[PDB]
This record gives structure tokens, sequence and C-alpha cells, in this order.
């Protein structure tokens, strides 16, 4: 005879940590809409953190980023087609740079989403990192409107809190994107609006200094005649008010016990 | 000292069965069209199964189905809305069903991708079973044309074998479309056509029935003013050629040495 009801064989139990739950939501919320995901990497050069982006050097645009600048030889960066990029070496301050990078080894249309850990320095308090992650959208091809934009959003908000929820976008500046714009999804079982991220439709000179790589590399121009949309949202921020967690800086503390806790979200 | 090249705890492996595994590439793909995915019962009524999809009984129509008809009294079968469902109990002799069960449980435009077990009484030879699986897709909204339909399919076979992959539409009949159709995709690793489905524009009388049954259970009709495609595909038939499979008679048997062959696709 057993004791049934006694503790049996200690196996191990895993688990994924929240950052990695959150952006698979993410993810597979996109995917729904056609989105392709793909990664960058994270040490970046200054072009495509910056100056692709139409982010130059000295002007109060650059002074908005807090960059951590980076040194040593005999590292190899390599660019969107295997090539040696050269330029001042830094770990991106978003995942934007994945926007060229995507945009010269390939051609629209197109719908791809690149979440991604990216670095600022800056004072970490409950709701602030050094080290976060984002998850940037692009969809580029002929056509392509504010009110696709807006739909995508829109689609996020609804897969995310359910049809009671709704989007709100407002007016803000990003060199890369023109229209510019800032939004926030209505979280109706708590009550009030989350800033989620900033978005646009892509500048022109975005578009140009891609095609001007592109021409460098040796490749046809891709995106003379097409126009596109892009956002930027911060995964933390939004696991944070989904799964209820309090502080940003538990993420990056390693914590079993807090770790531990997201076993059964999926 | 240890002898580090030595076998390590006999911890277990486990794998999933490939048609669990074609089921999950096939809803993926279909996912990222903007379908979701829904299951519906084994146990049908005939009016699902049959009249509702415009097969009456004593005519050629139902001839073309084997189906497999059961007894037995106390089995509760409910409807799309939990109802108590009448009718001769058989085994659904495809997923077509559950193309009305939504339907009446919902309301248009959507997009729903349906994976399921199916019978038919009939010889088991390499490329029949009596007992398989397919993947129904139904679309349904004002404007949806059969343009649509092959876009949809165009995909599928993009996705399922690269940029130089095609699909060929020819016209076939089906109580429950019209046009109807049934179509292939090019396999060209393989160099040849594989007649993979049935499609169509889902008939007139299916919507009609919809409605008319929404009535009975008091609901407001919804299929008045919209047209949709459907089309149902088999599992295993692409699962053979995809995993390289020579026997669908494999897929039951239960073989652990058949089996494990799959732990690692996916
Ligand atoms: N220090 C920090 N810790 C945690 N999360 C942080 C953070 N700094 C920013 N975030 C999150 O990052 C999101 C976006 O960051 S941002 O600096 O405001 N905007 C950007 O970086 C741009 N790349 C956003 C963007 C704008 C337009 C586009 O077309 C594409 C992207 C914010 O909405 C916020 O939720
Ligand atoms: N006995 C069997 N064993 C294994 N696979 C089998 C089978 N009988 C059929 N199949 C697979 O099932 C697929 C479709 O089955 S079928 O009887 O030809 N067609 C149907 O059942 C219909 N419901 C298809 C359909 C047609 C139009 C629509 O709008 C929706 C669905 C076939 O293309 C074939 O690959």
């Amino acid at each position: 005879r057993v004791d049934v009801s006694l503790p049996g064989a200690s196996l191990f139990s895993g688990g994924l940590h929240p950052i990695t739950l959150m952006e698979r939501e993410l993810v597979e919320i996109f995917r729904a809409l056609g989105y392709q995901a793909v990664e960058g990497p994270e040490v970046e050069s200054e072009f495509f953190n910056f100056d692709a982006l139409n982010i130059p050097e000295h002007h109060p645009a650059r002074d908005m980023w807090d960059t951590f600048w980076l040194t040593g030889e005999g590292f190899r960066l390599e660019g969107p087609l295997g090539e040696e990029v050269e330029g001042r070496l830094l770990l991106r301050t978003h995942t934007s740079p994945m926007q060229v990078r995507y945009m010269v080894a390939h051609t629209p249309p197109f719908r791809i989403v690149v979440p991604g850990r990216v670095f600022r320095f800056e004072q970490t308090d409950a709701t602030h990192e050094a080290v976060f992650h984002q998850l940037e959208g692009l969809v580029v091809g002929e056509g392509i409107a504010m009110a696709h934009l807006k739909g995508a959003i829109y689609e996020l908000a609804q897969a995310l809190f359910g049809p009671d929820s709704k989007v709100r976008f407002q007016p803000v500046y990003f060199p890369f994107v023109e229209p510019g714009a800032q939004f926030a999804v209505w979280w109706p079982e708590g009550g009030k609006w989350l800033e989620l991220g900033g978005a646009g439709m892509v500048h022109p000179k975005v578009f140009q200094a891609v095609d001007a790589y592109r021409e460098r590399l040796g490749l046809p121009p891709a995106y003379r005649g097409v126009t596109g949309f892009a956002f930027g949202l911060g995964v933390e921020r939004l696991a944070m008010l989904r799964y209820g967690i309090p502080d940003i800086r538990y993420f990056f503390g390693g914590r079993l016990k807090f770790l531990e806790q997201f076993k059964g979200v999926l």
C-alpha cells in the first residue's frame, strides 16, 4: 500500500520572465495583423541610432536622449547586409534603428515588429529604468496612411483590454516622423489612460537615408513612392499595468520569488 | 574527478504528434491573416453536419459522404448557444458544420479557422483514413469575394512552400458553396501539384439556415447583407508531403518509434 497524498519526486518546474511573456503577447497581437518579428543588435552605430533617423549632433534633438557611448577596438559591427559598418559605437537608445536596418535589407510592402533591449543613461525610479525593452512597429507601402497607424493601435487596445477599450493620439515630436504622435490606450478595468508610446508617418528624410545607403551598397532605390507608419512602445510599462507589477526595477532583480509568480501566466 | 562524457540522469524527453505540429503551423499561417481558431464537437447532429449545409436526405449529395451513425440515449448534445439540439446523432464527416455553429453564435465580419477530427466510413489505404483531420476556414463580411478566397490560399501556398509556390483552383461541387471549387498548391521542391481541399463562396441557403436558426433562438438575423468564403483542407495530406510521411495509417498507429521522429520538428 502507498500514501498517495505524499510528495512526489521533486522534478524542477520552470517559467518565463515577465518581459518574455509580455513580449510574446504583443508579438502575438501584431502577428494577427500581419506583422513579422525581427530583431536588431543592442550595440549600434551612431549612424543607425541617430543620423539615419534624422537626429544630427549638437542640436536640441540629440539632447533629448541619454546615450551610453562605448569604446574598444577589434569589435566588428555588421550592417544590414553583413557589411562592416563604421561610426561611434553606442548602446541603442531605442529600437528605431532596426527600422532603417530592415528597410535597406528589404523591399516594400511589408509589416515588421521588432522587440528589443534598449539603454538610456538616466535615473531609475519606479517607472524608469536605464535598461528596458521596446517594441517597434513599421509598415511601409503604397497608400499607407495615418488612419492605418490609428487602426493598428486601436487593434492593440481591443486585443489588450477588450471591446470597451479605446485609443488616444496627440501630436508630439520625433525627428523620424511627420506627422508625429504619442498615444495612450484606455484601460477599462483600471479606469485610466496609459501612455504607451510614440508613432507617426515615417519621415521623408528617413526614406532618403535608406535608399542613399542602399546606393552606397549598390542596391536600387526602393522607397521613392511609398509611405509608412512606425511606432515604439514600452514593454515594461505595459507588463506592469498588465501583470500588476508596482516597480519597474523588479524586472532585472533576478529574485526567484518575484519571477516564480509568473509560472502560471502562459 | 569525473568522466564528463558519461551519460547523465535519464530525464524523459517529450514530443508532439505530427498532426499537432502540422495543425499548429496551419493555424499560425492563418493567424497571420487575421483568422481565429475555434473548435467544434466531434459527435454532431444531422442538422449541422448536413441539413444546415444544404445536404438533404435521399439525394445524390448525401450519397457522396460515408457517415457513421450513432445510437444511445442520455447523451446531451449542446448547440451553438448551449441549447439542447435534437436530431440523429452522428460523427461529423467534416469540419463544415462548425461553420454554421459559429455563425449562429456570432455576428459578421469575422475570420475563423477550425481544425478538427473528422470521421468517414471508408476503406483505409496509404492516403485514406476513416479517422483524419481537416481545417475549415470561414471569412464572412460585406464585400467578401472569391478573389479574397484565392488570395487566402495563395498566402497558404507562399507560407508553406516559399515564393516559387503557386495555387490552382478548378470548379467542383459542394451543396454549401456557389461558386464551388477544389484547389491545389504547387510544391516546388517536389515538382508536383497537391490537391489540398475544397472551397467556395458560402451558399445563400446556408446563410438562410443560419438566420432561420437564429430566429428560432430569438436572435436577430445577421447574414442578410454579407457574403463569404470557406474552405476545408486535409491536415494529414499536408503533413505527409511536408514531413515526408509515406503512409497515412502511421498517424494513429501509436508507434513511439514513429512519433519520436518529430521531437525535433518544432
Ligand atoms: N527610462 C525608461 N524606462 C522605462 N521605459 C522607458 C524609459 N524611457 C522610455 N520608456 C518607454 O519608451 C516609450 C518610447 O520611448 S521614447 O523615448 O519616448 N520614444 C522613442 O524612443 C521613439 N523611438 C518612439 C517612436 C516614435 C515614433 C516612431 O515612428 C517610432 C518610435 C515610452 O512611451 C515609455 O513607455
Ligand atoms: N478518407 C480520407 N482520409 C484522409 N483525408 C481525407 C479523406 N477524405 C477526405 N480527405 C481530405 O479532406 C479534404 C476535403 O474533404 S472533401 O470530402 O473532399 N470536401 C469536404 O469535406 C468539404 N467540407 C470541403 C469544403 C468545400 C467547400 C467549403 O466552402 C468548405 C469545405 C480533401 O481535399 C482530402 O485531402
